[PDB]
């Protein structure tokens, strides 16, 4: 049911590929063109092996050559399309955490939309990579019941759709209910478990049955128990159950609605969901927003990194 945009190029060739791309940048100027055209039309396995067939024949290194040529956005864009599909949200994270500061923007999007099988590769990879666990470095970052709800995430350890207890439906809508509504203040701890742990198939019929009980959508409860980052993870979290491609719909339109574009999420979204469900999240983009995603990163983007965008993303209207 899944479906990205982004496919595995018939009668590809990686050292056809690899002379253009030399061709494109070889001497004074830099043809973005032929490369744009070139990198989002092969997949991502594709990009790695045309990366080989170049430092074979030239004894150069493919991404550092881009990075000198290019510039701006655009770079930006080529490098995330370059890096592996099994290191690219490794690296997000890593460069969300690092430094003083950290982006919980990064965080929440990213553990929260990713599914458990996806979280136990991002933390085997993070550590091949830097030689850091992922789970110190969250809780070296955050605080409180963000940190909490982050690590009960990474444990990857959610209850496996099996069939369903209606029991256990009512008796989880009625512990959310008496844990917010019903409470003076708000126990957290309780929300951080039944939404952390209980498999997606169970917590879509707790979302329905609990409207039944309360009069209140989950999200509404949310609002008006929580504030801060814990509000924003939970919020990310009740919508990946529901979807997680109407949650990266979601999130690709909140980046390009305002004063200026968040490209760095505009980026991160269509490079690290091209192969995997960009299609669905294009359907859940227009079902939602009455655009479509063409035509909205159309009016945001500029450049080559516009029709790169564009082109990785594909049919307008869809
Ligand atoms: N619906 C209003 C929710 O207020 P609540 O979070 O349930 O209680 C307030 C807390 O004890 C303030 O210090
Ligand atoms: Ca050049
Ligand atoms: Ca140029
Ligand atoms: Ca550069
Ligand atoms: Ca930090
Ligand atoms: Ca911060
Ligand atoms: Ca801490
Ligand atoms: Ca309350
Ligand atoms: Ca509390
Ligand atoms: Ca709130
Ligand atoms: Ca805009």
């Amino acid at each position: 049911a899944l479906r990205g945009t982004v496919t595995d190029f018939s009668g590809f060739d990686g050292r056809a590929d690899a002379e253009v791309l030399r061709k494109a940048m070889k001497g004074l100027g830099t043809d973005e063109d032929s490369i744009l055209n070139l990198l989002t039309a092969r997949s991502n396995a594709q990009r790695q092996q045309i990366a080989e067939e170049f430092k074979t024949l030239f004894g150069r290194d493919l991404v550092n050559d881009m990075k000198s040529e290019l510039t701006g956005k655009f770079e930006k864009l080529i490098v995330a399309l370059m890096k592996p599909s099994r290191l690219y949200d490794a690296y997000e994270l890593k460069h969300a955490l690092k430094g003083a500061g950290t982006d919980e923007k990064v965080l929440t999007e990213i553990i929260a939309s990713r599914t458990p099988e996806e979280l136990r590769a991002i933390k085997q990879a993070y550590e091949e990579e830097y030689g850091s666990n992922l789970e110190d470095d969250v809780v070296g970052d955050t605080s409180g019941y963000y940190q909490r709800m982050l690590v009960v995430l990474l444990q990857a350890n959610r209850d496996p759709d099996t069939a369903i207890d209606d029991a256990q439906v009512e008796l989880d809508a009625q512990a959310l209910f008496q844990a917010g509504e019903l409470k003076w203040g708000t126990d957290e701890e309780k929300f951080i478990t039944i939404l952390g742990t209980r498999s997606v198939s169970h917590l879509r019929r707790v979302f329905d049955k609990y409207m039944t009980i309360s009069g209140f959508q989950i999200e509404e409860t949310i609002d008006r128990e929580t504030s801060g980052n814990l509000e924003n993870l939970l919020l990310a979290v009740v919508k990946s159950i529901r979807s997680i491609p109407a949650y990266l719909a979601e999130t690709l339109y909140y980046a390009m609605k305002g004063a200026g574009t968040d490209d760095h999420t505009l980026i991160r979204v269509i490079v690290s969901r091209s192969e995997i469900d960009l299609f669905n999240i294009r359907k859940e983009f227009r079902k939602n927003f009455a655009t479509s995603l063409y035509s909205m990163i159309k009016g945001d983007t500029s450049g080559d990194y516009k029709k790169a965008l564009l082109l990785l993303c594909g049919g307008e209207d869809d």
